[PDB]
């Protein structure tokens, strides 16, 4: 047996994975029982896709069944183009572009050929898990926050989910220099600007890597721009109880955040047992130093290579097995190989049991198994900042508990009424006068109804009646004045 | 297939590169001159002629960039940004047929959130005649007259 896998310069950890693959498999008393593995892993820069084709076109010409990455979508998209030339099932893992929400290649790919592609970490949810959490706290005005390299043409499909319930969400680039963004809000903002934020910034998802999502909230304090009954979400796959707990604590006002994790046992012995195998402490076993280095794909090269030995030994096991074939690229003899499309007919259409869980693929191209978690506190400083777990959810099963609380809208707020008023002294007088900018007005009776406003949280304008008369009925009965104005329903 | 063409081209021998290619290819092609150092030029094309965008290629910035790009990047977002601060449309709606990259819009909302403006999205299809025509139908009337 020969395999090729292709890793990003920063996957190289995922080097040490396949070892620790090959060693437990090389061991293994169910699968590949018969055989050992080889392997020439190779990394290249993810950016460079000609490079990542030419290390796997070398693989090739060593003779390989199936292909492996680790690699930034910019190669992946020629990687399965390479596999839609040659036939060669491609199991692709994504990387966090520096850390940011996940999203999908979207590139331009040839439909003339089945997809050969295998995509190990899941499709997107993420935005199916906020679209949900955003309706059972049924907000309807809101900004996302996310960083540089976030990309909404994964979740393309939110944007009508969001906007078939009317939402005025505000999406914004938080910059690089998190700085240059909030002292802009601090600087130059108008009071009616400062306003109208600091009622928006009562609702937030900070979409982001968790780093920036510390540093931003971390600002923002130090800036006091969270209002005093704000409630903000943070969403991402590579959030952990540190994270949370530190957001948390640099955090004031109520503030929730989603993460993802898997839908497994927890004990570590259960995390590394499968069958009669047993997983490699380095990678099951938190314990392990290599465990604390891991990063996200780590998780996923394993139960790669795990999946690969299953399906040789399927393939094995029905005496479909083949030799080494050697496969040449950059030449016109270069065609479809028959036994690589067997090889996708025995990869695709099977799974495993591995550190991910169980995984599984289909003509869907992708595993389906995930779960995703939410935490978060109750604000008021007798409550403040103490951490609560809110819940779980997977698409497996459904919900488990619940996502969130249920409703956050304020109760009798956000009311603005247009009010109509006749200048009678001492009662409404005009204080400030001024021509283009809008009167203040003083009196007994904006007094008594500031002293109502403050109590109940009426926003208000007011307008003087035009004809200036309190009014009195007509000879066609109809009402001229200030209660003219109430019967047309022109003001409250 | 168009980095096998075009290293065939560098077999019979070439001076320069030229493309008018999907994004992945002129990607693939772009990295194959930076690895061959053969220049390569480029141009874009799209559907029907639907709004254009960049193809937004993570291109390794460790080296100069071997291929030339003909055509421009894509700034038409950076146009409505210009037109709605003109208008200064307090709230309103973007649509977005199947082929526009919304990469664009997305860029249009980060740059008009320095103001904040209330915003609707949509889905458009190639469909109208029956799709919006449909909406008679299928919709409430008071959710036709909102909308």
């Amino acid at each position: 047996i020969h395999i090729g896998a292709i890793f990003d310069e920063s996957a190289k950890k995922d080097d040490e994975v396949f070892r620790t693959a090959v060693g437990d498999l090389n061991q293994n008393e169910e699968i590949l029982q018969t055989e050992k593995i080889t392997f020439s892993v190779t990394f290249v820069d993810g950016n460079n896709p000609f490079q990542a084709v030419q290390e796997a076109c070398e693989l090739m010409n060593q003779g390989i069944l199936a292909l492996v990455s680790s690699i930034g979508c910019t190669s992946a998209g020629s990687l399965q183009s390479l596999a839609d030339a040659m036939h060669i099932p491609h199991l692709f893992i994504q990387r966090s572009t520096a850390g940011t929400p996940r999203s999908g290649c979207g590139l331009t790919r040839s439909n003339r050929n089945d997809d050969y592609t295998l995509s190990v970490r899941p499709p997107v949810y993420l935005h199916d898990v906020i679209l949900r959490v955003v309706t059972e706290y049924a907000w309807q005005k809101f900004i996302i926050f996310y960083d540089s390299e976030y990309d909404i043409r994964g979740i393309q499909e939110f944007l009508d989910k969001v906007s078939q319930q009317g939402m005025d969400v505000a999406l914004q680039k938080v910059e690089n220099n998190i700085n240059k963004m909030i002292t802009t809000l601090f600087d130059t903002m108008r009071i009616e600007e400062l306003n109208r934020y600091r009622d928006t910034l009562r609702r937030a998802i900070l979409v982001m890597n968790p780093a920036t999502a510390k540093s931003f909230i971390t600002e923002v304090v130090e800036t006091n721009l969270v209002a005093f009954d704000c409630h903000w979400i943070i969403i991402n796959e590579e959030i952990n109880d540190v994270d949370v707990q530190e957001l948390v604590r640099r955090s004031i006002g109520r503030l929730t955040i989603i993460r993802q994790t898997f839908p497994v046992p927890q004990n570590i012995s259960q995390r590394c047992f499968r069958g009669n195998h047993r997983i490699s402490s380095t990678l099951c076993d938190p314990k392990d130093p290599f465990a604390q280095n891991m990063e996200i794909s780590n998780l996923y090269i394993y139960d790669t290579v795990l999946l690969l030995a299953n399906a040789f030994h399927k393939k094995l096991e029905d005496r479909k097995w083949h030799s080494m074939a050697s496969l040449s690229c950059i030449r016109k003899n270069s065609k479809p190989w028959q036994g690589g499309r067997s090889m996708l007919e025995t990869i695709k259409k099977g799974g495993v049991s591995g550190l991910t869980g169980e995984l599984e693929f289909g003509e869907n191209g992708g595993n389906p198994n995930v779960h995703f978690e939410i935490l978060g506190t109750n604000y008021g400083e007798e409550l403040g900042r103490g951490v609560r777990k809110l819940g779980c959810w997977n698409p497996v099963t459904g919900l488990n508990g619940s996502l969130t609380d249920k409703k956050l809208e304020n109760n009798m707020r956000g009311v603005v009424l247009r009010v109509v008023t006749v200048l009678e002294e001492p009662f409404v007088m005009v204080s400030e006068n001024v021509l283009g900018k809008p009167k203040k007005y003083q009196g007994f009776s904006i007094d008594v109804l500031d002293a109502l406003s403050n109590y109940l949280g009426f926003n208000y304008e007011i307008y003087v009646a035009p004809d200036h008369k309190y009014g009195s009925p007509q000879e066609d009965g109809t009402w001229n004045g200030l209660v003219g104005e109430l019967v047309f329903k022109r003001a409250d």
